[PDB]
């Protein structure tokens, strides 16, 4: 009925991959051609968002867009911003839990949630943990960032998460990071927690998606990856195939 | 199965009653009479907690004497502490939504998640929203206070709860406030969202309670209200017996 039940009733076979587009970096029509390359390769969703902050007819354009040469559902992922088209499918409604400003954890959500109750689109609630480096979206979310190694401290905010109702764990390495969260950090806080985990930020090789995903991460997100969008295809096949080999227990 | 599950199925008939104790003011021994005596007036849980910080020892005690002298489930009421005690069959796991300090909307409960999860008690996520006047919470909480008649901000942060994923969003006016938050707040909130209501502070009279149900709280909370344990029973129940009147359309 929802992706939220779309995505828990694939979790139990496979793991997930989502194909996240920045709406700011290509035109909706480039957004729309990798959309559909992505889709053959086999992502599951098409996220958009970003953290370069654009205006909503920019946002519905991309959205649109994406929906009309594809048949994925569109996520919307704000990260730290309001971004919001009432053309997707779904969006995050994420918390970045781990920030030093209120504004970050419910401000923007207090101030979005009229306008969301007023739409059709599904509010799936994704606890958002941003880690060292963290990038752009550590940096103007304000984020206490957790070390990757931390793996402590992860649990205790993945926890606390889990226990004030998200259904959702998004670990946030930010977009651009050199490498993702550790392997160790993933694997001890998914042994302990019952929601799925997300795991983006670094991800941009199939060795290093086989890796995160072996390690413990239920989802991968990825960006397109590939500088032109006639090689997007191969690279991200390469990559789906890989983490779509994994055996589920 | 769970608290939360026969929460959810008990409101389909009825409206609920909680009876509050709070471990500061009395012996566990008295808290114990009390729970008995609000047992028979009919509250479907004891709540035990305050805003009166004390040590892990009288916590352990009250809540045992109640359980040895009910058949009722406790649960814990942290409110803006980190107040537990593993004899409890469930804790609310509060996050002070309007808080101005980030420490009262995740800090506490990121502290306490680890050690939570080493225990079988029951996690509600439960959003506290302190309204107009607050009392002692909304001081100690540093609420942004939620004027009992600003209906719009309460829809606000009621839906961002929502859209966190909260279970169980409750209105709080503060332990001792002269009335509880109004009537056409509560009514215009629960108009628009799917989650229960709860409502606490300023319930202390058959007349209030049967208002506050009215209006569309799903569950109150109050205390035992009379002064001398030989009272309480007729006390509550001439408010619970109103409010379980009310037919559940």
């Amino acid at each position: 009925m929802t992706i939220l039940k779309q995505m828990m009733r694939k979790l139990k076979n496979e793991k997930i991959h989502m194909t996240l587009i920045d709406p700011a970096a290509k035109s909706p029509d480039e957004s729309a051609k990798i959309a559909k390359e992505a889709e053959m390769a086999g992502t599951d969703f098409i996220m958009v968002g970003g953290s370069t902050d654009i205006d909503e007819r920019l946002m519905d354009q991309t959205v649109s867009a994406i929906k009309e040469n594809t048949n994925l559902k569109v996520i919307l992922f704000p990260g730290s911003s309001n971004m919001i088209s009432r053309h997707a499918d779904a969006i995050f409604f994420m918390s970045l839990l781990n920030s030093s400003d209120r504004e970050f954890i419910v401000g923007h959500q207090v101030k979005a949630s009229k306008f969301l109750s007023l739409l059709g689109i599904e509010k799936i609630p994704m606890a958002y943990l941003v880690f060292s480096p963290g990038m752009t979206v550590g940096r103007v979310g304000k984020a206490n960032l957790i070390d990757s190694f931390d793996r402590e401290t992860a649990l205790s905010y993945s926890l606390a998460a889990q226990y004030m109702g998200f259904k959702l764990i998004y670990f946030e390495a930010g977009s651009g990071a050199p490498r993702p969260v550790s392997e160790d950090t993933i694997s001890y806080v998914k042994s302990k927690i019952n929601i799925p985990l997300i795991v983006g930020g670094g991800i941009r090789d199939p060795e290093t998606a086989m890796r995160i995903a072996l390690a413990g991460a239920d989802m991968i997100v990825t960006g397109s990856i590939a500088e032109k969008s006639n090689n997007v295809y191969s690279v991200l096949r390469n990559i789906i195939g890989k983490i779509k080999s994994i055996e589920i227990k």
